C-alpha cells in the first residue's frame, strides 16, 4: 500500500495511480514573482460560525478532524468559486524538522507544515462523486512556521495520545476550525489534485499567504503519531508530505496586489 517510505513513498505512487504523472498534479511551488494579481477574484467567504466537529481519525497517513456535511453548516464560498463547498473534514502534512513538511512551497521555501480544510461542492450531492469533477473540492491551504503558540490548535493537540495509533479514533465534538485561520485571507489559487492517492484532479486550491505560528511544543506532539497500527513495529507519523509536482500548463493567480 501507499505511504511516505523509501519503498512505498510518492516516486512509487505512479505504478498504482498513474494520473500520479497527470497535468493537474498538487502541491505545486507558488513563485511569487510570477503569480498574477487578478482583480476578478472575489474576497473569499468563510462561513465556519455553525461548524459541527464529530470526531478524530488517524488514518495511518495523517488524522483527519472530521464535520457534519449533512446540511450547509460550515462553507468556503467566492474567491476563485462558482457555489457553495462544504467543510468535510481538515487535517495537516508536517516534517521529521521544522525546515520542511509543508507541500506548497513558496519561491522554494518549505515550511514545517500545511494545513488543509477540504471542502466538496454540493451541486454534486456527495464528496464520493465530487471528487469525479474537476470543479469537485476546494481545499484551503495554511501554511504552518514554528514560533509561538497557537491556542486554537491545542486542543487538537492534546487528543493526539488517544489517536497514536492506525485506525484509532476519538470523539472531537464543539472544536471551532475558525481558530485555525491566520489573520489575513489573501491567497494564492490554481486548478489541481488531491496530494495523496488516488491523486484526482479534482481541486481549486486555495492557499493563503499568511502561516500562521505554532510551537516547537505543539508540533513535536504531531511527531508523536504513528504511521503502524498498534501491536505493529513503531514508525513515527513524520514527513507525510509530496513533494512540488511540475505546474505544466497552469497559472497561479493571487487575490492581492
Ligand atoms: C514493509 C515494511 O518494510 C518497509 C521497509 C518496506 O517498509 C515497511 C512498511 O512500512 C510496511 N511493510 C509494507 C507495507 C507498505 N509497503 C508496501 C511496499 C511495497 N509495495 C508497494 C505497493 C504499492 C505502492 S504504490 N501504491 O504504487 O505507492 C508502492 C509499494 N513497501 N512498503
Ligand atoms: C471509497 C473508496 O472506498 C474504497 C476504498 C472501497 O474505494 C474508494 C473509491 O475508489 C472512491 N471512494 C472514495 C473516495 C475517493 N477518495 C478520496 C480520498 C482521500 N481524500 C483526500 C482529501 C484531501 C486530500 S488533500 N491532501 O487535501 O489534497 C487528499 C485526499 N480517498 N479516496
Ligand atoms: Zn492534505
Amino acid at each position: 500500500h501507499w505511504g511516505y517510505g523509501k519503498h512505498n513513498g510518492p516516486e512509487h505512487w505512479h505504478k498504482d495511480f498513474p494520473i500520479a504523472k497527470g497535468e493537474r498534479q498538487s502541491p505545486v511551488d507558488i513563485d511569487t514573482h510570477t503569480a498574477k494579481y487578478d482583480p476578478s477574484l472575489k474576497p473569499l467567504s468563510v462561513s465556519y460560525d455553525q461548524a459541527t466537529s464529530l470526531r478524530i481519525l488517524n488514518n495511518g497517513h495523517a488524522f483527519n478532524v472530521e464535520f457534519d456535511d449533512s446540511q450547509d453548516k460550515a462553507v468556503l464560498k467566492g474567491g476563485p468559486l462558482d457555489g457553495t463547498y462544504r467543510l468535510i473534514q481538515f487535517h495537516f502534512h508536517w516534517g521529521s524538522l521544522d525546515g520542511q513538511g509543508s507541500e506548497h512551497t513558496v519561491d522554494k521555501k518549505k515550511y514545517a507544515a500545511e494545513l488543509h480544510l477540504v471542502h466538496w461542492n454540493t451541486k454534486y450531492g456527495d464528496f464520493g462523486k465530487a471528487v469525479q469533477q474537476p470543479d469537485g473540492l476546494a481545499v484551503l491551504g495554511i501554511f504552518l512556521k514554528v514560533g509561538s503558540a497557537k491556542p486554537g490548535l491545542q486542543k487538537v493537540v492534546d487528543v493526539l495520545d488517544s489517536i497514536k495509533t492506525k485506525g484509532k479514533s476519538a470523539d472531537f465534538t464543539n472544536f471551532d476550525p475558525r481558530g485555525l485561520l491566520p489573520e489575513s485571507l489573501d491567497y494564492w489559487t490554481y486548478p489541481g489534485s488531491l496530494t495523496t492517492p488516488p491523486l484526482l484532479e479534482c481541486v481549486t486550491w486555495i492557499v493563503l499567504k499568511e502561516p500562521i505560528s505554532v510551537s516547537s511544543e505543539q508540533v513535536l506532539k504531531f511527531r508523536k503519531l504513528n504511521f503502524n497500527g498498534e501491536g505493529e513495529p513503531e514508525e513515527l507519523m513524520v514527513d507525510n508530505w509530496r513533494p512540488a509536482q511540475p505546474l505544466k500548463n497552469r497559472q497561479i493567480k493571487a487575490s492581492f496586489k
